[PDB]
């Protein structure tokens, strides 16, 4: 997959990417909702290596050629419905890179891959996540209570969707 | 070669081109798949001087008058079969310049030089390179496993070709 957006591009991982990924995958605040939790350096290398059946795609600032996060994008229901997500370096929080990248991924999915539907989920506590989802045109279709086991707790989930027709 | 395309021209090197070439030949991301790896300033000067006679030809943006890369074009098998390649400045990637220049070179080779065949090679990992090959009409004819010695490592190679009839 290769997508060119306005300030950024989305491409497949290269091994050298791991260092920039580790800047945020080692961050307990960034990784708060990821079930695997924070990554060691070895974890981040294995993550990058596994995604070179790729489901995660780095987001690169064009010009500076700096890795600012990654897009999660994979089959969800048949081959017609995919799931999208993202993890970004909090350094760039105010720049709106997530919404740009996510929107460009929706465009690719619908226009180029001819998908029917794309979904995303997040915890109700993850305000920045569902705010991006809303900004790129996704609708909240579900609010599932105590549905996800996370350690010794059950977490809730908002479920968002967007159709190709939208 | 003097070749005019839509947005660019290809000509032979002048010595003062070396500084613009050095901008990318000193870049280790640019020269990752190039056997030499990164050039020193003396390496770039030597390269430009050697190709003033010529197997490498700068690509100049018309109007802006900016050297954005070079085309590799030289005899491969007798005088009837040539090899083509390309090395460009990352500031100008993903605008279609390499493909535009390489398309124009093929046309010159077949129409004006009356060549029979033109080939190109690259590593399978070098996605933009084989995408140029495909875009300009070349066919993948080979996939050679562990054939290229790079240090004490062995790389794979894709082999592409295009014929006069195509
Ligand atoms: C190969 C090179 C000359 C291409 O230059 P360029 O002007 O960006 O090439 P173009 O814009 O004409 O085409 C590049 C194609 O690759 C695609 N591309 C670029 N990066 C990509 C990536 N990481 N993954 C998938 N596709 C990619 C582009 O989308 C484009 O295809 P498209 O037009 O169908 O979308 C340039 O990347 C380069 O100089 N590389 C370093 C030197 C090198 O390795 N030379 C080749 C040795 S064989």
């Amino acid at each position: 997959m290769f997508i060119k957006a306005e300030r950024l591009l989305i491409r497949k991982f290269e091994f050298k990417d791991w260092e920039a990924v580790h800047e945020y995958t080692s961050d307990s605040d960034v990784m708060k909702y990821i079930p695997e939790g924070v990554f060691t350096e070895e974890d981040t290398r294995n993550f990058v290596n596994k995604n070179m059946n790729a489901k995660n795609f780095p987001v690169i600032l064009i010009g500076e050629n700096i890795l600012v996060g990654h897009i999660v994008f994979h089959k969800y229901f048949g081959e017609h419905t995919y799931e999208i997500g993202w993890v970004f370096n909090p350094k760039y929080f105010n720049k709106g890179y997530a919404s740009e990248a996510a929107q460009a991924t929706l465009k690719y999915g619908f226009k180029e891959m001819k998908l029917h539907r794309i979904i995303a989920t997040c915890q109700p506590e993850n305000t920045p996540s569902y705010r991006v989802m809303e900004k790129i045109g996704m609708r909240r279709e579900g609010y599932f209570k105590k549905c996800i086991p996370h350690g010794n707790e059950w977490w809730d989930e908002y479920y968002y969707a967007i159709l190709e027709e939208e």
